[PDB]
């Protein structure tokens, strides 16, 4: 495995190779070291798990397993969207040395009857979901996004396309001002603009071409 140029802790290099990944794409490559550093980053890539990994792999080297408390909030604009990427959470948490599990719930909700059955026992390291369902566990009291630093947002063009950029805004309203922002889309909508200038200030930006 050549992710080995990236300082990430064994556990996280393991779930790598059992994810079949020898050499880190082009998304990776440019994105990876600056999340590392903590920096609000604008990546224009095409969908698709590398890009996924892009943001997860640095997420991941970053939370503190001690703390239960959400370190990062990620939104993606539909709940088919959302569940791939707890798809791929899972498959590097699972890895987690067992007195440091780092957990990840998946808010997407559903039919009513569905809805009725997400539930949050304790505040996950890391929240996944659309925005308007985190919006809705903000909104019931049941959600702490104030200790989170890490936002990211996916597949932003389509987000903004389905109305959600509010519910996002909210959301990021919500954390720490020196938030590390995150934002994926394939495009960049004129519409778009507003919402990374406000939360972003010499944010790096990554294209793939």
């Amino acid at each position: 495995t050549q992710f080995t140029r990236f300082p990430f802790q064994p556990f996280i290099i393991e779930a790598i190779k059992t994810l079949r990944f020898y050499k880190p794409t082009e998304i990776q490559e440019r994105i990876i070291p600056g999340a590392l550093r903590g920096e609000s980053m604008v990546g224009q890539s095409q969908t698709g798990t590398g890009k996924t990994h892009a943001y997860l792999l640095p997420i991941m080297e970053k939370i503190k397993p001690e703390r239960a408390e959400v370190q990062a909030v990620i939104t993606a604009p539909t709940r088919e969207l959302a569940t791939q990427i707890y798809h791929e959470t899972l498959k590097i948490t699972k890895f987690c040395p067992k007195d440091r599990m780092i957990v990840a719930r998946c808010l997407i909700g559903g039919t009513d009857k569905q809805k009725a059955l997400e539930k949050l026992n304790v505040q996950p390291h890391i929240v996944i979901g659309t925005p308007g369902r985190i919006n809705d566990f903000i909104r019931e009291q049941a959600l702490d996004v104030h200790t989170a630093h890490i936002l990211v947002v996916d597949e932003a063009d389509l987000m903004l396309d389905m109305g959600f950029i509010t519910d996002v805004d909210q959301i990021a309203a919500r954390m720490p001002k020196d938030l590390q922002m995150l934002v994926f889309s394939a495009t960049i909508p004129e519409k778009l603009k507003p919402f990374l200038k406000k939360y972003m200030e010499n944010p790096t930006f990554v294209h793939v071409l």
